[PDB]
DNA sequence: GCATGCTCTACTGCTTCGATATCG
DNA sequence: AAGCAGTAGAGCATGC
């Protein structure tokens, strides 16, 4: 989905849109919401940001509403990385890294919010 | 609940050894 | 062909 959300950029220029919102609302009732304590929906939140990162980069003009569940969800991500296994936690460093990568190449009135994102950290 | 730790037949394969086919 | 050694695909048991 996140992968394929780059090509689908030249055909539609509006499912970039319906994707982002499609994945935010399927990435919010999982793991914010509902079985926030009970759940194992944890083994897969890597595939998540790196989804999020790569259709973010092909994004533009962001939505302003869904930055409160962006920054609501990397600091959830920042906060599991040791109820993990070997292999897997270079995997969360490479989501973590890419979504970091993703939200400071576009404007400077959009990354004071990697400064938030750490101090929350 | 997915991740790590003992355990039981048992399938593949190494080694010798004798026969068979082939070439000079 | 006969013998024999070995390891692996699997089965029970316990954990943050």
């Amino acid at each position: 989905y996140g992968l394929f959300a780059g090509p689908c950029k030249v055909i539609n220029a509006k499912d970039v849109d319906f994707m982002y919102v499609e994945l935010i609302q399927r990435c919010k009732q999982m793991f914010l919401t509902q079985t926030d304590t009970g759940d194992d929906r944890v083994y897969q939140m890597p595939s998540f940001l790196q989804s999020v990162a790569s259709v973010l980069l092909y994004l533009d003009t962001v939505p302003e509403v869904y930055t409160p569940v962006l920054e609501h969800l990397v600091v959830m991500q920042i906060d599991s990385f040791p109820q993990y296994s070997p292999k897997m936690q270079l995997v969360c460093c490479r989501a973590i890294v890419k979504v970091f990568l993703a939200l400071a190449a576009k404007g400077p009135v959009l990354r004071n919010c990697i400064s938030t994102v750490v101090h929350q950290g």
